């Protein structure tokens, strides 16, 4: 009775469901101020396998939103979806009012800077590693980005300055320097949206404070979603979402969630100690 199925049509429908492609005639995202909306977003990667369930939130332009909660794939799935690394199973994600699945992924990604937990360094010069943020940038901009991220002086001390080979087959950068490369990349991109996934490791007190300050500074005036581990990041966020098992179980600013006296407050009391 499936003698009437058109195999070509099944393959066309498979392709729609399973591949992240631009719609025919998709135009550029019209980026204004970087308002983000998730509306009733679900993400499931098979039958029963739901990693985000009915997730809704709004991040107003320039604001920061911290994602917190126990270990789980939900928090970083939210970052992936905003980047359209996957399509959503249902609901809608919008930037500046526009459904991000209806625009070119290229245009979408041009406005988003990702700062991952682990900084990818290529087997290339330190100049070109920073330049990776925006390949078109002149040497002077690369320098100013390095200067602003606080690694210019270190690079000067490098055996070949900006032409110093780094990465796996190059000079070993410290964890601080590596992180600052990520920041300089982001400065060079100048995106309107930042997706930050905080590292679980930490550096010395002095460096941590300095890096946390640089990060705070590059996120200034930019719409920011962060998968947060540091208390300072959460205390300072415009809004906090507590995610457990793919659900937003509570939300608000730090002080409001403490006085609410739920899951977040319990976590805070546990971290404080007797």
């Amino acid at each position: 009775s499936h003698m009437f199925i058109d195999m070509e049509n099944m393959f066309d429908l498979l392709k729609e469901e399973t591949e992240v492609k631009d719609l025919p005639g998709a135009g550029p995202l019209r980026f204004q101020k970087g308002r983000i909306e998730f509306e009733n977003v679900h993400f499931s990667y098979a039958d029963g396998r739901e990693t985000l369930q009915d997730v809704s939130f709004t991040v107003m332009p320039g604001q920061t939103l911290a994602l917190v909660g126990p270990s789980g794939a939900g928090k970083s799935t939210i970052l992936r979806l905003l980047f359209r690394f996957y399509d959503i199973s249902s609901g809608c994600i919008r930037i500046d009012g526009q459904d991000i699945s209806q625009v070119t992924q290229a245009s979408l990604r041009s406005h988003i800077g990702v700062v991952p937990q682990d900084t990818v360094l290529f087997n290339d010069t330190i100049a070109d590693n920073i330049r990776y943020g925006r390949v078109t940038a002149g040497n002077d901009e690369v320098e100013a980005a390095a200067q602003a991220a606080g690694i210019h002086d270190a690079i000067m001390a490098f055996p070949e300055g900006y032409r110093t080979q780094v990465g796996e087959r190059g000079l070993k950068l410290s964890g601080g320097e590596k992180q600052r490369v990520a920041i300089a990349r982001t400065i060079l991109k100048a995106p309107g949206i930042i997706l930050l996934d905080e590292a679980t490791s930490a550096l010395d007190t002095s460096n941590e404070r300095a890096i946390q300050a640089s990060l705070a500074k590059v996120c200034a005036n930019r719409t920011t979603i962060v998968v947060a581990h540091r208390l300072s990041t959460v205390v300072n966020a415009d809004q906090i979402l507590v995610i457990k098992d793919g659900c937003i179980v509570e939300r608000g600013r730090h002080e409001a969630l403490l006085s609410r006296g739920g899951v977040y407050a319990d976590m805070w009391q546990l971290q404080q100690g007797q």
